[PDB]
């Protein structure tokens, strides 16, 4: 496993899990949706909502071995009643490529 960040600290990991935190963004924010999918497509994105606090989320039940995409959006109010979502951090889940 190497998970790469950006604008997030991964806290813990392991083959099939990962806790990440990042920081409130310089804009209001009512909540945050994560997102994740598989990085090479075989598997449709899921997205899940936290609370504003605290600013970590754990997502365990990942494939061993296999490459995700992590999003986090801040989600603040926009015009008619129509939210935006606002990706602030990234966590690209990748794994060593190993001599042989």
């Amino acid at each position: 496993v190497s998970d790469v960040p950006r604008d997030l600290e991964v806290v813990e990991a392991s083959p099939t899990s990962i806790q990440i935190s990042w920081r409130h963004p310089h804009f209001p924010t009512r909540y945050y949706r994560i997102t994740y999918g598989e990085t090479g497509g075989n598997s449709p994105v899921q997205e899940f909502t936290v609370p504003l606090q605290p600013p970590t989320a754990t997502i365990s039940g990942l494939k061993p071995g296999v490459d995700y995409t992590i999003t986090v959006y801040a989600v603040t109010d926009g015009r008619n009643g129509r939210l935006l979502s606002i990706p602030i951090s990234i966590n690209y889940r990748t794994h060593h490529h190993h001599h042989h």
